[PDB]
């Protein structure tokens, strides 16, 4: 497999190993979206500390109104918590 | 760094190893788009030897209707054709 290819491979697990935690196992509720920024992304984000602040994240992907983060709308964070860093790559 | 953090940089470098070619340096215009397919995305996908494959791709993918795949479609693409794998991270 390509560096992509395992790259992608790895996203998906990482999302797993906090959507698979509590509830629906193929989405992120509050409490597991918190979990995987504070460990996961901790270069991209500030650690997250408050309740209000974690519901606010939440609102701004839940782009479906379920109140939890999917595959998709993960990824479409990804994208958003990335934008500051193409004009590095160009 | 995380996991998570190594592999969503190792996904910014492939996009723009491919967006970086020609035009937009910053999104994938089709020839870019199947190149980076064929080259990167072989176990998730087919080769692509046929135009009309590469054009439904493309259609498939542009949400904002430029004719170009950015970054946030190309997430959104990468989590398209990786939903076969889920099942298998629980
Ligand atoms: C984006 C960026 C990275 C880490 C943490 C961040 C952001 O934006 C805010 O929080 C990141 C990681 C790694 C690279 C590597 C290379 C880039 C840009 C990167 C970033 N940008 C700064 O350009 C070439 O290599
Ligand atoms: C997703 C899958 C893989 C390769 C090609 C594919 C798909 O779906 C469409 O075409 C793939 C590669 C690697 C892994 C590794 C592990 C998974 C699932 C994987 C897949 N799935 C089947 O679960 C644990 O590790
Ligand atoms: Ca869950
Ligand atoms: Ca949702
Ligand atoms: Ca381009
Ligand atoms: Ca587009």
């Amino acid at each position: 497999m390509s560096e992509l290819e395992k790259a992608v491979v790895a996203l998906i697990d990482v999302f797993h190993q906090y959507s698979g935690r509590e509830g629906d196992k193929h989405k992120l509720k509050k409490s597991e979206l918190k979990e995987l920024i504070n460990n996961e992304l901790s270069h991209f984000l500030e650690e997250i500390k408050e309740q209000e602040v974690v519901d606010k994240v939440m609102e701004t992907l839940d782009s479906d109104g379920d109140g939890e983060c999917d595959f998709q709308e993960f990824m479409a964070f990804v994208a958003m918590i990335t934008t500051a860093c193409h004009e590095f790559f160009e």
